[PDB]
């Protein structure tokens, strides 16, 4: 038995760096730690949601899984900002696209995220509350990709509660308004950062074109991941 | 590289029994398999979401984690009913309560679940769609608890997207209408079972009284879990 | 002039039994009293909404009309639970069906009811509040039908405010999710029972198949009614 | 057994006049017929919902009960306009008031009605559809009251689904915006008249002041009714 | 620098008459003042939103532009009723129609207005609040047109936030329920008048048939305007 | 009579530059043209909504008023992007703030805007659609202010339909989530730019602190305007 600083995390207060990368898959968090962090230690394994703290190019950095969907990321991010006193979270993810000018393997940097969830209406008296990335975070991601000569798409994501959509007309509306990324979490993250006066952003790679059915092979997803993670890691040095 | 029958599960079609127990924590799924299943094999580990198939008292039974929140359980349950041809899912969970006559350690059998999620409005043209447990499943749980001489509370749950509620008046309304369990997933499960012409139910143990702040110790949570899981396992023999 | 214990009921406090059957048509309430109750007296005739109190197999039982729609049943049921101190109400009704495996003359026992009304959102801070039958009531109805060798369908109803629907896609969604009964009142009854810590259920007979246009003749509706009412009456002995 | 032209009315097509008065209480419909119509015959008694057709000062006129709430009046009025080819319906009712300058016994002529029902949003793509009385009907009521030297209040009603309101702040908002009448049906009537290219209005007498708790005695309600019904009857001669 | 009695109006308190005509186009307000008012002075030019005060047939009358859309008219009308102590506002506008029996050049007198705006839900606890014209104002407009032998259509308007509609099915629903006028402001005006215990109405001329594409030429719009404005001006003498 | 390319703009197609600054007050548009544009001509005066086209430091640039509120800016911006083929619109405005660390005279660069309007839900199947500024526009504004040594606040705006708010709790929620600017138009602009595959942004100066009641004097508003307009003009050179 270890003392539990939160109901979902056994890390001691102070065991997370002020900057954290988060991805849905805890096994990918372990890969990030093993392949890119130094001075690394595992700080959480509750519910299998692996988290790690170390350094990237000497600067403190943590990485942890967030699970799938807005309610899951909301638990983990609320705890990180509130109990662990984290200042910056960058979600590092995968996404689909409907945009005709976005292609599988593209790197998407998210400026704001729409949603079919109610969580943000509940925060703003039933009104429209845009889940908005912090500008310094967006800029750090854009500038890191430029320095690395990796092209990026910059624009809106859409975070859905329903992976297995049955909703007629949704893809056409997302395309009409140039949503570049379809995923499941970022719209839950940004308002929590706001509540705590903290910062968040999101970068994703396109695994699937929802319209054309193009899909990245395993090797292509590894190459896309390597590009995205290098951008995110370099961006942390500016944050 | 293994063939992926779904984007989130590496099990081969046929590797799940027709009856599945699911809990949020994949590590608890492993405990259930190790302590209660025979003939057991691990059939999934994608995203750390451990799943297992074996037998309980000779009858095929699987157990798998579902993660936290409606979007997470929706992914896993949709796949189980659709691709894996599962017929019955029982969620085996923990919950809070606001009800003045429900106490920590109590076992709650869920007849229907409210929610603050939009997922069910989206299925029924914006209207009220009650997330409703199958009657045969509820009855099997009630009758198994009676045969085991374990008291139960039977009634409504409330599945929220927001573990860290900031909503004034919610607890008072839940208590006024005798909601017995507050959790995060069951309202997403029941309508998916309906879509597939299949069955679902939920049984939870009370870990926390949201009003009085009573909370179960680790030893008390183990005892509650042992009672709940025996009820669920015996119920599968009737299903 | 008689003293009015409520604005809609001239019965004296205590003039209703703790268990009440209610149907939409007050003339059917009179038929139930005349054909199945002993020791019977009329206790209300305000607005023509006939109500009666007597005994069924020696046990106190009342029967009263509720009129058509959620607002009408809400008035009468609120008064019964609050002023008349009733403990159990069973709605005994007729319904349509869209379900391909439900047929005209079938007896449907309701576990929960959806709706297009706002009344339940207004009770639960705008959220989804499932109108849920009490499990002991559902079980008593199921077991009484079994003892009488009368087949039943058990599952969800949908209570609409609009008998003359013009809503495209509604029937297809109701069928997709296996709603067995379409009627107009039960979703208003169950939350009122909850408010008062009391019990409610509903049993209906299928008069019409909304898809195939099959419709019960007058003789068939009498036979269906005789089956349903015997089930409900026998169930009261267990409640 | 009689042929049923609708599921709720045994009147033969043509048995209703083109102008119909409707009140909630079928027993009050009988009183109106007995005391004010000549050449009168009962044309419906299904569900006890008495309806009558005769003449008032030589002009064809019917009167029928509508029951309590929007779903009930919607059934009866839809049938009257569609099957019975009625052209004008005037609801003749009772109401409460919150308005500080409206008093018990006052006669209120309704120009439009708000609601907490969803029925009108469902007709207009989810938008705000004002339930609006026909101007010729309103004018006929106003001018008849003037000729009879009976004072009237003219303005908005509010039609609620919930007689037993638990809603904090509702009365204060209704008063702030000068709603003169609180009742349960008119907002359902006016849009149905619109659908059929027909006309509707409403006149009510104040039985209760919701704020001060003033309440009309039985004798006072009879006097108020006599004033209101004379206004409505005289108005039919202009319609 | 002049003292600003409101943030949008430089008129001194008392510089507006108790009765005000308002139109969207400030240049049309100037035309009305120049061609129909005597004793006229310009009292506002902030934001170009010209307003004037003078007399019509000896009676004090003002005219001012209101701009386009509910938020714009709401600013100006709130200020007029609150700061300037205005008692009656008549909107004098143009509109489209979908109604098959309404034609270009017709004069429409508005009894109530629907909307796709949220402003009225926000005033009435999320419910349906009909934006309703004052009956004395409607009657004054109707009677003035009759005395001038100018035909009118009387009925509902629909005030939209979106001139450039992309909404499938809207026109068909508006036609089904006999909305006579499509415009952008009146639904915002009427509830503000209510808040202040004051009066409002609206009269419009049909510039365009939304279905047939008929459109008034410039000369036809001038003739329609001359008819409408004479009706409105004469109506002010009765108010 | 001039040909009207749109119902609200007499400019000939081609008479607007590809980049346009817009402000609410047409008189401020004239001031911008007179004081900062060369080669300038007035291209619109319909409804007094002055618009001008010229050059700023040799590059084509237009400036036009947009009026007050989402419906007004939506008309003008839709026309500019669609008929006039504009590529970039920057709203140059004033705002209030509730943020404790934002002060009167501050320059706010908007990354996204919330709203109480329905216009964006109507574009995205009822879901949350964030009104999001284009990143290149935001960056151009930020970098221009830096080069000019003018401090800026960067973050979310809130666009309301109701200048005269009566909404309890709104300011506290806006402050909790660090909304920096309260205004009335930007949330309508950004989705229209998206529809046309075009770009938009917004920069405002704080005229009023909604909490402390601090308010800029006329001289202070002129100084703030001079800072903001120089930032916007310099940003156009990068766009
Ligand atoms: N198509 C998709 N939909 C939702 N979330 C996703 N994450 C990756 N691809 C996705
Ligand atoms: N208090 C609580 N709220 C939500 N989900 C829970 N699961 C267990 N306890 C819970
Ligand atoms: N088709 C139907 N729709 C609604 N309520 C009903 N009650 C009986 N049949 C019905
Ligand atoms: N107070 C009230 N509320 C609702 N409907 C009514 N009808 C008469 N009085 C009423
Ligand atoms: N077609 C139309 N739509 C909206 N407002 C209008 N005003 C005049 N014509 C209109
Ligand atoms: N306080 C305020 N509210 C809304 N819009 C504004 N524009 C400038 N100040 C404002
Ligand atoms: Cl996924
Ligand atoms: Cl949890
Ligand atoms: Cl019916
Ligand atoms: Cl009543
Ligand atoms: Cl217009
Ligand atoms: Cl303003």
């Amino acid at each position: 038995h270890h003392h539990m600083a939160t109901p979902h995390n056994s890390a001691k207060v102070g065991d997370f760096a002020e900057t954290v990368l988060m991805c849905g898959d805890p096994l990918r968090a372990k890969l990030i730690a093993d392949n890119y962090l130094e001075n690394a230690k595992q700080v959480n394994s509750v519910r299998g949601m692996l988290g790690f703290t170390g350094t990237y190019k000497g600067k403190p950095l943590s990485v942890m899984g967030h699970g799938m969907g807005i309610p899951s990321i909301s638990i983990y991010a609320e705890e990180l900002y509130n109990v662990y006193k984290v200042k910056t979270i960058i979600r590092v993810g995968t996404c689909g696209t409907v945009d005709p000018n976005v292609h599988v393997r593209d790197v998407c940097i998210v400026t704001a995220s729409g949603t079919d969830s109610n969580v943000n209406r509940m925060r703003l008296l039933g009104h429209d509350f845009p889940a908005t990335a912090n500008f310094e975070v967006v800029s750090a991601l854009v500038e890191s990709a430029k320095a690395l000569n990796i092209p990026t798409q910059v624009g809106k994501a859409y975070s859905t509660d329903i992976f297995y959509s049955k909703e007629q007309g949704l893809n056409e509306a997302l395309a009409q308004y140039h949503f570049i990324a379809v995923e499941m979490e970022s719209a839950g993250l940004f308002p929590i950062a706001d509540y705590y006066g903290a910062r968040a952003g999101c970068i994703c790679t396109v695994s699937d074109h929802i319209i054309t059915h193009e899909s990245a092979t395993p090797e292509e997803r590894q190459t896309s991941f390597q590009n995205m993670i290098k951008i995110a890691l370099e961006a942390t040095l500016k944050l």
